[PDB]
């Protein structure tokens, strides 16, 4: 028993982190097979970042302008190119610690583990969700660019996030590992802002199921509702709409607990309309929305990697 | 910017986790150099859980009664001994992945990362704190015994917790890596209950300092307090007493923010009186107490957002 915000074990990813230095800029890179991946803004001076022409800036660079350090070993760069907003540095040695991996692009509401890194050295791990407004509420300081987010499935690491920028509200923006930004952001030092965010409804429901599994059930009630009626309530309280796909996805938890999704939706409606009566759920006084249905099943069943 | 429950990267500990089996009982062990550490209740049977005599149970075992599996490799046990509530199995192979490490016994209020493991394989990593009542609020299923807690300040793993038991309220009890339990607990299934818990006051103050560092001051006020008056109020809300040691430990955060420690105590007193009035602090609607002053300095910028 117990229920914690839980990250994947990070060892498979720690062996892939390297330091990338270009001129006076140092940040992190991801070393897989014989390529190191990092943000393309590594090649910009601070004045460059105000309005960069990345193709033109990269022409001035040669392989020896990129200093790549894996632990205490220098890696030899033998090629360089861009894919969208990521720089790809070909090196002369394949990473012997490359795990089974793939590159995936996630959707808002999905969660992942972040390995925060500085100067190529892993410093912390925590769990994040891709927000509906395509930001993540991470914890990053200067030097953290190039830190990555990932999920693990059996033996395969699925990389889904590379860190690029901090926005003025203190939330974070980045790309998938093919260099495509999440959200309407660009890698330029210019006026940009997170849009208004919403609450991830299917995840709040998943966490209520986790609460019931862990013996917290004061919010259950005799009522049920319909998808159409509930979605009017969700809209009023700035929650994402609930689809039939979400109901089906909550299947395994609705089986493990034996409570119907629209049954639980009636509980959530009452919590939205009335609040918590000075009570808590799983140690929180807020409705938590960064646990997916799969996260709840994963933690309550003890899956290993 | 940002503030999360941040664990240490777990890879250095993942490389030490093994599976230990004695009889029908399987749990996790920690393989450092040529020794595997695990809870001694691996040698109990279901029948004898209320009052096991561990000395008598162990003398009946030979080395080959312990099966130790590291990945898909069986390790050969060549010796065994008991230290307090931990079994130490000598094996004929030193772990080539042994990190730099030490063993430390921690005080209540200290935090650490937990690598939850089943059958010698890691499941996930999260942050915990040693509660004032010497339990931890973990997330552990059957088979998790022998999972460990640790910090990795600098390049060295300090192991501070090994998981032994789940208590009836759903919280967890265990030992340091010398086998000494935290708190009054014993490794048998006789009736045991966690004592009344309290809130870790010095950690709440550290987390309020983190909030200021990250740019929020709405909860401050114009008042101060004596240390004794603060403790008289705070204890009425089930908070632990704040000592001069705690005031000293908060010094660096006080210096970075320009908020005297006893002025932050006055803010906390008012927060306990008023609640948050629909606001949040660092994403929470409750006063959080599982970040230490050291944790805040580790995670936060050295430059306050003024
Ligand atoms: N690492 C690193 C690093 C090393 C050398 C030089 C710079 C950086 C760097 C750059 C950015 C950045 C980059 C671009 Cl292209 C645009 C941009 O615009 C912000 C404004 C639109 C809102 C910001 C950034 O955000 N950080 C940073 C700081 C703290 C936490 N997370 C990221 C660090
Ligand atoms: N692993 C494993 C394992 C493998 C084979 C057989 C048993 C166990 C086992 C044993 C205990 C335990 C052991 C002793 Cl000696 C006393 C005790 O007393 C509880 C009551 C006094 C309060 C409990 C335990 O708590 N768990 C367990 C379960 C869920 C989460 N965390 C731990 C798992």
């Amino acid at each position: 028993s117990g229920f914690r915000k839980m990250a994947f074990p990070s060892g498979k990813v720690e062996g892939c982190m390297v330091q990338v230095t270009c001129g006076t800029t140092t940040l992190n890179g991801l070393w897989l097979d014989d390529v190191v991946y990092c943000p393309r803004h590594v090649i910009c001076t601070s004045e460059d970042m105000l309005n960069p022409n990345y193709e033109d800036l990269l022409i001035r660079k040669s392989n020896h302008n990129f200093l790549v350090q894996a632990g205490n070993v220098q890696l030899r760069v033998i090629g360089h190119s861009m894919q969208n907003c990521v720089l790809k540095l070909k090196v002369d040695t394949a990473n012997p610690k490359t795990p089974k991996y793939k590159f995936v692009r996630i959707q808002p509401g999905q969660t992942f583990s972040v390995l925060a890194c500085y100067n190529g050295s892993p410093s912390g791990v925590y769990q994040c969700a891709m927000r509906p407004n395509f930001t993540i509420k991470g914890s990053f300081l200067n030097g953290s660019c190039g830190s990555v987010g990932f999920n693990i499935d059996y033996d395969c690491v699925s990389f889904c996030y590379m860190h690029h920028m901090e926005l003025p509200t203190g939330v974070h923006a980045g790309t998938d590992l093919e260099g495509n930004f999440y959200g309407p952001f660009v890698d330029r030092q210019t006026a940009q802002a997170a849009g208004t965010d919403t609450t991830i409804t299917v995840n709040v429901l998943a966490w209520l199921y986790a609460a019931v599994i862990n013996g917290d059930r004061w919010f259950l009630n005799r009522f049920t509702t319909t998808l159409n009626d509930f979605n009017l309530v969700a809209m009023k309280y700035n929650y994402e709409p609930l689809t039939q796909d979400h109901v089906d996805i909550l299947g395994p938890l609705s089986a493990q607990t034996g409570i119907a999704v629209l049954d639980m939706c009636a509980s959530l409606k009452e919590l939205l309309q009335n609040g918590m009566n000075g009570r808590t759920i799983l140690g929180s006084a807020l409705l938590e929305d960064e646990f997916t249905p799969f996260d709840v099943v994963r933690q309550c069943s003890g899956v290993t990697f």
